């Protein structure tokens, strides 16, 4: 080992090396592990029965263990190593990543009267495992809070482990799995030990980080016809009689519309459209009840945020789908109920050319069957599924958004990959779960058959070391003009922007999309 | 085998998301109906808000048939509501069809 | 520099050191906050540094005594460049560099 208490188990890498094309970012934070469900499983379910409704109804179990979340970009990027992400590259891909804890410190703490005093404790261990045969309900990828915080000065606090399982109502069907975590291999740690272990990504598709420079319905050369036709009009022209006659027409540079075009506009499932001007939108809640949603075993769930699709059309800035796009907060914003000027809106302008607008319908078609005493009548439809040629763009990720999630194991996907952006995985990385030890206060003289209620509170804290190499695809392009880059502002300002403020609250103005440099589609 | 795990319920039921939703489109708790933008995250509260990563399979509707005979409609709709494709002119009535929940 | 000294275009680099921050006990249940609590700390230990340093020997011909700097000869309260009664080490006057001579 050669390791013990007077020694120090690791080191502090905070780097970011660009090396050729792969870049390989590490970090590290510390964090401090609280003692969970005074050491329990517990049942937990929200029923019906209460204010909830039919929807809300779950049931699921709370475990004393925890869990490091570093699933979140700005985790891994500082926002100018960042920058040379996005302004340099059209795409990019994880390929393996390596994690570390060291410098492991236990603690225990005693109240006294109002006195509220700690102390070390040597011997207490901690337990660590990852799940590499994904046994075990993976709960990343929904982006729920806690993951390493952006500014690497903060101290964090590693979010509880439960997990949601089938129900009938509040109850429980037979199907209903538990789980006792106690009972995968785990390694027990010693403020003297560290825990390390390698991982290595599957083949996946480089997320594609660009813009079309051509919209979908253009492709064509502006300056020769084509030599199919089109049927241009029905009716004889120019005279008193309407006398019905087919004529037919080419479609060149003049009429673009009719032009026989080789590709489809990716799926739509449409939105509810909501201005951010007050006076505009409706006076009702429509939040919910107009809301675009799925009905699934009687429960119906918002559809959030539902397939990418172009946020608003050109020239309307404010329209934005209800749920369409991800929306963050401003540092430090409320929780609940918080106005409209605490959230950031994200925008998907950039797939405008590939992917139908949000809040509008996709197409047209004919809903009767004309005859001569009947007029053609055609009906619009709003929710298209996927034809055959078809292209469209995936989600574009956000410095804030989340890197991956877990494609589920089942017999058939369509093209799997997150709605709120990332990649998808069919083996994600596995989730690391972390405990502290417990360790029993004294027990009585005589025997007892009951298991010992009584704990000494305690924590532990220590430092965690995360890489990721990643793999580029440099840019290779000939367009004569300057490209559009992601800037900081000329101009002056209160104070830096992605820095801390006066009281030391780290803040991040805006998110930071992926997509600037252009591609010839 | 059989998930033990519903699709939407995918989440971490103690832990909220940074996520944002729209909760609300009025203000609340006025005489006066003003229309105003409020934005809440979707905690263990409300999980039927959260953003989900997937979506549930495809959907070919059936018609509901009860095998208590006073609940089902007095008629021969067993053909004529019955869901079919066109085909060539022969309407052919899908047997099964699409793999579906049978009851919820 | 204006100071005297010696300019450099990589200077020795600075050193930067911090004691690691230890967290008091967080509360049980999570809290999206970071950490504002901490154990009152401070650390203590040793440092060491030599340089290397090159002479450039003094050699010329001058034929009468140069000037050096010497204490005074003369008795005083206390000593030059020492401690005082209470311990407050002191030194009374700067020291310039240049004694020796060099014919222009």
């Amino acid at each position: 080992g050669a390791d013990g208490v007077g020694s120090s188990s690791g080191n502090w890498h905070c780097d970011s090396t660009w090396l050729g094309d792969r870049v390989i970012t590490t970090s590290t934070r510390t964090w401090a592990l609280p003692t969970y469900n005074n050491h329990l499983y517990k049942q937990i379910s929200n029923g019906t029965s209460g204010g909830s409704t039919n929807d809300n109804t779950y049931f699921g179990y709370s475990t004393p263990w925890g869990y490091f979340d570093f699933n979140r970009f700005h985790c891994h990027f500082s926002p100018r190593d960042w920058q040379r992400l996005i302004n340099n590259n059209w795409g990019f891909r994880p390929k393996r990543l390596n994690f570390k804890l060291f410098n492991i410190q236990v603690k225990e703490v005693t109240q006294n009267e109002g006195t509220k005093t700690i102390a070390n404790n040597l011997t207490s261990t901690i337990q660590v495992f990852t799940d590499s045969e994904y046994q075990l309900p993976y709960v990343l990828g929904s982006a729920h809070q806690g993951c390493l915080p952006p500014f690497p000065a903060d101290v964090f606090m590693i979010p509880q482990y439960g997990y949601l399982t089938l129900n009938n109502g509040s109850q429980a069907v037979g199907r209903s799995s538990f789980y006792c975590l106690e009972y995968f291999p785990s390694q027990m740690l010693r403020t003297g030990n560290n825990f390390e272990f390698s991982y290595q990504f599957e083949d996946v598709p480089f997320h594609s980080s660009y813009a079309h420079s051509q919209s979908l319905d253009r492709l064509m050369n502006p300056l020769i016809d084509q030599y199919l036709y089109y049927l241009s009009r029905t009716q004889s022209t120019g005279g008193t009689q309407g006398t019905q006659q087919l004529l037919f027409s080419q479609a060149g540079p003049a009429n673009m519309s009719a032009q026989a075009k080789n590709w489809l506009p990716g799926p739509c499932y449409r939105q509810q459209r909501v201005s951010t001007t007050l006076s505009q939108n409706n006076n009702s809640n429509f939040a919910w009840t107009g809301a675009t949603k799925y009905h699934l075993n009687g429960r119906d769930s918002l559809v959030n945020p539902g397939v990418a699709m172009a946020t608003h059309k050109d020239d309307e800035e404010r329209f934005f789908p209800s749920s369409g796009v991800l929306m963050f907060g401003k540092q430090g914003a409320g929780r609940d109920n918080v106005d409209y000027s605490s959230v950031m809106l994200t925008s998907e302008e950039e797939i405008k050319t590939t992917n139908p607008v949000a809040t509008e319908q996709y197409g047209v078609v004919a809903d009767n069957l004309q005859q001569t005493n009947t007029g053609p009548i055609v009906g619009n439809v709003n929710s298209q599924g996927a034809l055959p040629g078809m292209v469209w763009q995936n989600r574009d990720v956000y410095l804030q958004g989340p890197i991956w999630a877990k494609i589920p194991h089942t017999d058939g996907n369509f093209h799997p990959s997150p709605l709120m952006g990332g990649f998808g995985l069919k083996h994600p990385p596995p989730q690391i779960l972390i405990k502290n030890t417990p360790v029993p206060a004294d027990p009585p003289t005589t025997f007892s058959q009951a298991k010992l209620a009584s704990f000494i509170t305690q924590y532990s804290t220590g430092q965690v070391s995360v890489e990721i190499e990643w793999e580029l695809q440099k840019e290779n392009s000939k367009r004569w003009n300057p490209e559009i880059q992601y800037t900081s502002n000329y101009y002056k300002s209160t104070n830096v922007d992605f820095a801390v403020n006066t009281e030391g609250t780290y803040s991040e103005p805006r998110p930071i999309g992926t997509r600037y440099l252009t591609r010839n589609l």
